[PDB]
């Protein structure tokens, strides 16, 4: 259900048809790997197998060592923000005194608890590994046993199975400094994150959204490291909740429109700098400038409200009509006639201008369409890859009609003798102003 | 073999003599791996060995359970387009009905086939990993004969090797939405991504070049999830082509150049703008104003076509005159006076202003020039670090002969009353006819 | 231990309090890993066993001939080349003879202080001896029992010895030879502890970069550099902190409009110069990019490479905007859009025209409603901030933040003379353009 249109008046496309998933909040829930202190490693003894565990033992207590030692265009209008400030304001709450036996005493019997913290925030707990209980009532003991060796290689191996997500925990937190995204398999396994949805205190519509894009959901995440402190190692995990869904959304594809006059210099051009992407929220439209920051899975698009800005629903008028009254439509003008293409949704944008040979082909019969000077498109149906100079660019193939929508190129309404060529954040209503009083001086200085 | 020239008179510097290795298209390659879905895991039961077998199979089944859920300056002119919209299209056609069972019949009896898909166009497939037959046919047969106990260690960890590749790839795409850039080993072996390059229908020229920088052909290349149908995991890997080599390439370093006067503000500056790759192609130019995203590989130069603009050869010319009438060389002004330090190819260019201590070090001499207030250049010979305030550069110590063509700094030719100090995009001529025409308004109304 | 002011003349907000780590230079280090060149494996591949280390050391050799077959305002800062040092260091590797006296001096011990053929002394390390394992321990046990092992612990033992070499090798095969930030595969914590204190630095600064090693690791790279005669080698690649425990501060900017009811009446500003600023020798090193720049707890760690110098005088930008001792760098325009900037303390809110702009707390949702202008709000009785359809989190770290009133500057411009599209300008540059456009309406008028 996505659909396409191309405005030859302004050089501009919008694919629509899209839904929404925007990340409005956080949510933050603690997950705790209990450990168990190893104080006196006596083992000697030069053999074979009682070398692995001794080995074996020794990166464990290593990697907890080491994780103790770790705690000793216009997208330059939008704000910025702490991405985990709310994760890591919930990570400082678990340093004052008794909260992780507050946890710990929670999770003494299940895996999954709600707690109630000392500033009143209630969290999920999650007990994803228990080491304490495997090294002290299960390996300690078998390894005791027989003086430091063991008889059954397949204890030292359930032992390295189990110590592994441990060391590729600390891993990750070492090169990532406390702090990872996307929130791996290690710190989170499948299962794990899929019970954390269920748990939390969300729409069924919502979490049957985060279950089936788990791995948009691990992108859009945190993994904060938090405290190795009684014999617990916990770490807070903050994972995105989408407090807007469903709703439209559509990008704008823009490219640069000039003039096709003879003489080298002596071009125009003007170009649509509301790029990006554009979701129905809550009466407004959230604009998204960086089209980057946004995945879009199948239909849906994923993006972060963080980097967005909040404008009015009139906004869409710009590709109703770039001069309506009711908006004032952002435009950047330059003198550089340069060639390029951008590739939309379902098309291409061709902005071919001096020599340069811009042409569509198809898989089966070459070069289909020779583009003339000025700003064409080009529907994803018969065409499997655009050339514009030594630039070879391949075509999205999803499936979907296109609407040429045929109009005058804006440029041409302009008089090259009174343009400003060196707008870069102006608009409709500023560079008319700007004529006009470019206009009206020379209008003066000739009455006199 | 290298060369390097410093235009004392526009302040930038141009390094010689590097090759050319533009990626101008893309291969698609389908990669397969063969599972065996089994049902359930019917024995429970405690048993040193067993257990291990049982957990290893819990971790393969839940991988394959995992994968089906899956699948449920200058810069702002280059434009854009859709990087994996190539593979991406390849994906779509195997999920065509019967498409997968033309792939695995053809790689029944081989490991590496060519097919060709029902739209036409012809793949190498590669069967990477056989776990179907490894399971149903050397595994579940040991284990089944002894009720799931097997007397052999040996079995769980030859099981354990064998599904470990199919983990990490399940891992790789569980954190990048199916979508993996470079690709991965445990996606593509060095081995299995040799092979594909020596079958590939490419020159001989092109699959040594390939081969001798397997670590930058993953670099550029995508590998994108598709299918886990039937008894086949496929996903497919889009490699770089280089249609594209051994053409001359050139880098332009440019620096600020402003005025050196004593008064704080009276000052003006100019910048070459068009820093960059360029290298001759198709009797073109294409131009990398993003030197960010190019590859040097001791003498060759990795770049990638869509993150280019293509210019007339004529662009050159702005390294032996400026003032050229056949080609507008790019330029920005400013009135912003700031020091600062670009390294080259071979050597440093000091922009040195105010009273910005600026020095060039010697290793067995400590500091050996100081420079004044201007834009100056230094080779890399004698000299090891050039400091800018309080900043320590190294320098490049890459062998190579360096040229500094004396001229008189641009700036001086520029009247300060009318100097245009505003523009981000402009041009030699640009800034021309803006002083021309202001200069002309100020006659025009002297003449009353 | 943290404070922070917002200039409500100027919309923008300085922290501070900050002590600097900044990187001012590189200490390359060689480490080395001595491999064996194994001639025929003319075993047989019937017993179980016999398969797996046949198998683990075709793996083993596959990895050492893979590795012979790899052989605002931002825009001023200016160009290196990050790596050019650990790089010469490696080009000097090639020259004839130069890798024996790393073999040599590391024949006894681990740990080596070498010196180089060009005069310099660099910190040599044995971080892992797989030649002497295959040779004296793994070989000799093959060979004895008519090419068989009879024990399942020697083949885990070697494939446990293998598996960092062949970590290794899909670092530099997926890197390209360089890789940031060094990982645990390339220098383990213990090693790179052991690195920092045996270099040749203070123990202030051999302090820092041990209680930080995570940071160290981020601002570190991992040369691969030569496999020739026994030895594999890379150059480890480490931040030297030359300016530590000097004043920083960061200054947030937020754009500061005009707030008439007419839709596009409205005038804008905002300051540029945001970033890290820090004191070091006299001058202040100045970091747009903020986002090159970590802190831990209070400490500032930034890269001078990342950074222009400044002089000292900047700071007067936070006492008056419009002195003359140094031209404060501002841009214009005439779009009054809505945002907000969380700073260390607080949060500045840009709230103009009709966007719904609030400030909420976690035990009583909405506590303030801004109005149209650029406010700020400290993090005390705060937890989160709304400017439209967009909720910030604010800092929750402690410190006293101070709310310092003006008029605000943008109040101090003639709307009929103000230049709006101004990216890099500046008090002055703004106020001479005035001059010349309203000089040019005086003409007429004498006229
Ligand atoms: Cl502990
Ligand atoms: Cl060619």
């Amino acid at each position: 259900n996505i659909t396409e249109e191309f405005y030859q008046s302004t050089c501009s496309a919008v694919s629509k048809g899209y839904l929404s998933a925007l990340r409005t909040g956080w949510y933050t829930s603690v997950i705790t790997i209990e450990l168990s202190n190893i104080k006196e490693n006596k083992c000697n003894g030069t053999d074979a197998k009682v070398k692995l565990i001794k080995q074996e033992l020794d990166k464990y207590k290593n990697a907890v060592t080491e994780l103790q030692l770790l705690m000793q265009f216009l997208g330059f209008l939008l704000g910025v923000g702490s991405a985990i400030a709310s994760g890591v304001a919930v990570c400082k709450v678990l340093h004052l005194e008794g909260e992780v036996n507050k946890i710990k005493s929670a999770l003494l019997s299940t895996n999954k608890a709600v707690v109630s913290l000392s500033n009143g925030v209630s969290v999920l707990t999650f007990k994803v590994l228990d080491l304490k209980n495997y090294i002290d009532k299960q390996l300690l003991p078998i390894l005791n046993k027989q003086s430091c060796s063991i008889s059954n290689i397949e204890t030292v191996i359930e032992f390295q199975q189990k110590n592994n997500r441990l060391l590729e925990i600390t891993r990750e937190f070492s090169v990532n400094a406390g702090v990872t995204t996307p929130v791996s398999t290690y710190m989170l396994t499948n299962s794990e994150l899929l019970s954390l949805i269920n748990d939390m205190p969300i729409t069924n519509d919502q979490k049957k959204l985060m279950s089936n894009n788990v791995q948009i959901v691990r992108q859009q995440s945190y993994s904060i490291m938090c405290i190795i402190k009684e014999e617990v190692l916990a770490y807070v995990v903050q994972l995105p909740l989408y407090g807007v869904i469903d709703t439209p959304c559509w990008k704008l594809h823009t490219s640069p429109l000039c003039t096709t006059n003879t003489k080298e210099g002596s071009n125009i051009c003007l170009t649509r700098t509301d790029r990006g992407w554009y979701c129905d929220n809550a009466g407004s439209v959230s604009f998204f400038p960086q089209a980057e920051t946004c995945k879009v899975q199948s239909n849906r698009v994923f993006c972060d409200t963080m980097n967005s800005l909040t404008l009015p629903s009139e906004v869409n008028l710009c590709n109703v009509d770039i001069f309506n009254p009711k908006y004032d439509c952002k435009i950047m003008t330059s003198k550089t006639d340069v060639s390029s293409s951008v590739i939309t949704s379902l098309g291409a944008i061709v902005s071919c201008y001096g020599k340069t040979k811009c042409t569509a082909s198809n898989k089966n019969r070459g070069i289909i369409k020779t583009f003339s000077n000025g700003c064409d498109y080009v529907s994803n149906k018969g065409v499997d890859t655009v050339s514009v100079g030594n630039t070879l660019y391949y075509v999205n193939k999803q499936e979907g009609k296109s609407l040429y929508v045929k109009g005058e190129p804006i440029i041409n309404f302009y008089d090259p003798l009174v343009f400003p060529s060196d707008e870069f954040d102006a608009s409709i209503s500023q560079v008319n102003e700007k004529i006009n009083q470019s206009l009206a001086f020379i209008r003066k200085s000739d009455e006199l």
